[PDB]
């Protein structure tokens, strides 16, 4: 409770290292929108802010920030991978129009891996020629759908490719975004009728990957949903509606960092990220519909109730996408049980305990 409270504090972001940081990424940011938009494939693209920073649950410092640069594809056919309910080929229909993206078709699918190739080659052609800015292009590992930067040492930017289409969400959605009962039925229409999105992630195929497909992405919606979070429309936005969801996310989230650091000698915790608590936390949610089930002075039972579904996602090793209910952030082809039953047990001891990995 005062524990919790004095930790939160602790994560708070500095005023100064917001403004300074986002200077740094808005001037790479700008630029690199400049050149793509020369560019007759990236011609009319755009900028979608995603991830923490924007959805204001950052924690401990501003280096790390997510865009999307989003490409307004009309007329577009999706065709599902392998049944894996969230990769997908793309297709065009008919050819109404003659095709700014025709160059990346193989046959009639456009492909993931052609328009990524040449989204990176341009973004790295453009980073050594920054004014005066230290910009250097890190692969990681994993298949991120993203073109990652490191700035001035110090902040990472994840620039994703992501494909806009206007049409209805994929069937594999129409169980997902299980809102009705906290954010109404009549948001959850809403929110449906908004595009999604298709990002360069592919499908792995045994040492390699199907390099055409793509994955579906509600980053935006997630943005949403966490900006607008309440039963009631004035949710925070007053002192007697101070909630504390927020706060519980950001509290998930430091517990996550925490541990994957207290691991670090063998990183047996590698394959757990943010993610995982950010869904967990959607579904706690759902299941706590009511904004007097997130009261600022029950911190403590908030928390406990976001960290014990957590317990019982991985104990029980699902925990569903929550949009794409069917697919399993937790299946074995993700994350072995191994690892899962590691941080089962760590959980297990600092719930038990009061959590003195939150110690100072
Ligand atoms: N496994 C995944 N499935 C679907 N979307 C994902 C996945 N991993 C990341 N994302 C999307 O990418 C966005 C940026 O991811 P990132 O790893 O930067 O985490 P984050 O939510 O920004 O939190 P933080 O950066 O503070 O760890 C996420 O908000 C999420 O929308
Ligand atoms: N700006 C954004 C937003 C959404 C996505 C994204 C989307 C989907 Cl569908 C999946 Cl499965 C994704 N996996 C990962 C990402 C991602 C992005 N990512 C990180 O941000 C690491 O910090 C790697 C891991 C990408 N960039
Ligand atoms: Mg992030
Ligand atoms: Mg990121
Ligand atoms: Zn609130």
């Amino acid at each position: 409770a005062s524990k919790l409270r004095a930790v939160l504090e602790k994560l708070k972001l500095s005023r100064d290292d917001i403004s300074t940081a986002a200077g740094m990424v808005k001037g790479v940011v700008d630029h690199l929108l400049l050149r793509l938009k020369c560019d007759s494939a990236f011609r009319g693209v755009g900028l979608l802010n995603t991830g923490s920073y924007y959805e204001h649950v950052k924690i401990s410092a501003p280096n790390e920030f997510d865009v999307m640069f989003k490409l307004e594809v009309p007329r577009i056919q999706l065709e599902e991978y392998s049944n894996t309910r969230a990769y997908y080929f793309v297709k065009f229909k008919r050819n109404p129009k003659e095709n700014p993206l025709s160059q990346f078709l193989e046959g009639e699918i456009l492909s993931a891996s052609k328009m990524l190739s040449k989204f990176r080659k341009i973004i790295k052609e453009e980073i050594n020629d920054i004014k005066d800015t230290d910009v250097i292009m890190k692969r990681k590992r994993g298949g991120s759908p993203a073109v990652t930067l490191l700035i001035s040492e110090k902040i990472s930017v994840d620039i994703t490719l992501a494909l806009e289409s206007k049409s209805s969400w994929p069937a594999s959605t129409q169980e997902g975004l299980r809102i009705q009962n906290w954010l109404s039925a009549k948001v959850r229409k809403q929110l449906r009728l908004k595009p999604f999105y298709l990002v360069p992630k592919h499908a792995k195929e045994g040492n390699g990957f199907q390099e055409e497909t793509w994955r579906l992405s509600f980053s935006h919606i997630e943005k949403e949903i966490l900006n607008n979070h309440g039963k009631s429309k004035t949710c925070c936005e007053n002192k007697e509606e101070k909630c504390c969801r927020k706060d519980c996310l950001k509290l998930m989230k430091y517990l996550l960092e925490q541990l994957k650091e207290r691991f670090k000698d063998k990183k047996h915790l590698d394959k757990f990220s943010s993610y995982h608590v950010k869904t967990a936390f959607f579904h706690v949610c759902t299941q706590n519909p009511q904004d007097s089930q997130w009261d600022r002075k029950d911190l403590g039972l908030c928390f406990d109730n976001c960290v014990t579904y957590f317990l019982q996602c991985l104990r029980t090793e699902k925990l569903e996408n929550y949009f794409i209910p069917e697919f399993n952030l937790f299946s074995s082809n993700l994350i072995d049980k191994r690892s899962k039953e590691f941080l089962t047990k760590q959980i297990e001891y600092e719930r038990n305990n009061e959590f003195p990995v939150f110690d100072e």
